[PDB]
């Protein structure tokens, strides 16, 4: 139900109990932390087998259509230098 | 009242009208943005008289004590490249 209202005790437990209805599957419910925004961020890493290694820049993939690879970009435009570190 | 919810109208009203009582005032009230956080910026700027100039850097002033300057810092950290511009 996008509800990112916190102290929220009436709706919650009826819209778990209005989503248990035709959709019983099991009773278990799982909670967690609610994004409302995503961008994919993924840094790269290198290693030796002498106990060494560096970490290279990051990456942005946002744009993918059907999990499928489109265009991306190397530098992640508008990420604070400190961010990277 | 930190009323930083929308959709807001049956605690606004019941809030201005208490809080003219005993501050009466003037009777005209007005409505802004609110900030829940507050962190000073001041970028510097040069000019000439032949129409020519170029700004400098950015510059954070967050401490000061009853508006008394105390400790400052040129570079803003945490500030992204693309901002500054």
């Amino acid at each position: 139900k996008i509800v990112e209202r916190p102290e929220d005790f009436t709706f919650m437990l009826e819209s778990a109990k209005r989503e248990a209805t035709n959709f019983f599957k099991d009773d278990r419910v799982i909670l967690e932390r609610y994004v409302k925004r995503s961008r994919h961020i993924e840094c790269q890493i290198f290693f030796d087998k002498h106990g060494r290694g560096v970490f290279f820049f990051e990456r942005d993939c946002s744009v993918q259509r059907r999990y499928q690879k489109v265009l991306e970009e190397a530098p992640a435009p508008h990420l604070s230098m400190e961010t990277r570190q």
